[PDB]
């Protein structure tokens, strides 16, 4: 119904990240962390950093309890080494408990923390399978429903704000929210759609259609989903595989023939910027994904606008002009929804029943021709076919 503890607990943006406040340690140590539903560990740092101005000190921590195991994570963007244990921790603006969860204390990093995102660590928020060293170390949100009543469910609602916020602005508004246990009435608009959770490793999901301003990209369907779709808060951009990016990016230029954009602009290196006030959102298209619905041969469709796909930059000139980068990428690891997707969207993780829910989110940016929306029911058959095996 309403958790109104919870609303409005979340700062950031999807360039940087969306992140919560949290406490480690006894007496609590409070540090900004990122909300990741890409990955499972909750890992802090926990050791200076040229951009940390706080991390946990483990040494005053009168609770810290040290698994004498270290863990090594190097990943596509950086990397982040540390060091395992576990000690109390809360949620301030989340259910009033305090869980034993477990801490991977970052005393070496690369390229990991940001420069001005204002985080200090990370929420896994995904499954077991997917835990760094591997699927022994109990991710938090496990602990906290093996601990607590709370129930195993959370839910999401990423806020962007339409133009860039600079750095006093982006730590004095409102990113969204973050609810631990239930559903928020007032975070959504319509009806929440459900898509279920192919596997509990990554939030796995299964798109069988994508229409471009409704004209079918008409792929086979596992293209969509080669190796897999997530979604994923810990990722900017909506990344899609290879040979779906390519159709979708011909497809989008050719709905937005009116004007030409250089090569550097569709790669997402380069910003693009109108007068302000000008931005032609009316010559971008929408673009739907169809998910799989908890009925046999149903689907439902989530329909984005350029408002969410076009992420909003400061130029170099720090101009008045309204400046964008395409928030569209290729991927070889399979579709990311990530958090430019999910800003249109409030997303229910419902892990007690395996299925993702999306609804309109309360908070999506759009103009007053056009909505975001979810949609449904459609007719869809063999969707099992569209889902990857290795
Ligand atoms: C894709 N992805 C993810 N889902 N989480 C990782 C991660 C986490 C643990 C171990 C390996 C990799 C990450 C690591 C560091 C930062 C961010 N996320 C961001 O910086 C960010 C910015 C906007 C949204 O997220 C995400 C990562 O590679």
């Amino acid at each position: 119904g309403s958790f109104v503890e919870m609303v409005d607990n979340l700062r950031g943006k999807s360039g940087q990240g969306y992140y919560v406040e949290m406490t480690v340690g006894s007496p609590p140590q409070t540090l900004n962390i990122l909300v990741d539903t890409g990955s499972s560990n909750f890992a802090v740092g926990a050791a200076p950093h040229p951009f940390l101005h706080r991390y946990y000190q483990r040494q005053l921590s009168s609770t810290y309890r040290d698994l004498r195991k270290g863990v090594y994570v190097p990943y596509t963007q950086g990397k982040w080494e540390g060091e395992l244990g576990t000690d109390l921790v809360s949620i301030p603006h989340g259910p009033n408990v305090t869980v034993r969860a477990n801490i991977a204390a970052i005393t070496e990093s690369d390229k990991f923390f940001i420069n001005g995102s204002n985080w200090e660590g990370i929420l896994g928020l995904a499954y077991a399978e997917i835990a760094r060293p591997d699927d022994s170390l109990e991710p938090f949100f496990d602990s906290l429903v093996k601990q607590t009543h709370v129930p195993n469910l959370f839910s999401l609602q990423l806020c962007g704000a339409g133009f860039p916020l600079n750095q006093s602005e982006v730590l004095a508004s409102v990113g969204g929210s973050m609810i631990i246990g239930g559903i928020d009435h007032s975070l959504y608009t319509g009806s929440l759609w459900y898509t279920p959770i192919r596997r509990e490793w990554y939030y796995e999901v299964i798109i069988v259609r994508v229409e471009i301003n409704g004209q079918d990209l008409k792929m086979d369907c596992k293209e969509y989903n080669y190796d897999k779709s997530i979604v994923d808060s810990g990722t900017t951009n909506l990344r899609l595989p290879k040979k779906v990016f390519e159709a979708a990016v011909k497809s989008i230029k050719a709905a937005s023939s009116t004007e030409k954009f250089p090569d550097g602009f569709w790669l997402g290196e380069q910003l693009v910027c109108w007068q302000a006030g000008t931005t032609p959102w009316n010559i971008f298209p929408v673009i739907s994904l169809y998910l799989m619905g908890e009925v046999t041969n149903q689907s439902f469709r989530i329909t984005i606008l350029p408002q969410q796909y076009l992420r909003p930059v400061e130029d170099v000139a720090t101009s008045q002009d309204d400046c964008y980068k395409f928030a569209i990428s290729q991927s070889s690891t399979g579709t990311v929804m990530g958090a430019v997707i999910m800003e249109g969207f409030y997303v229910v993780f419902d892990r007690a029943r395996k299925r993702i829910g999306f609804a309109v989110s309360a908070c999506h940016v759009h103009d007053e021709f056009r909505t975001a929306a979810v949609e449904g029911p459609f007719v869809t058959l063999d969707m099992e076919d569209c889902g990857y095996n290795i």
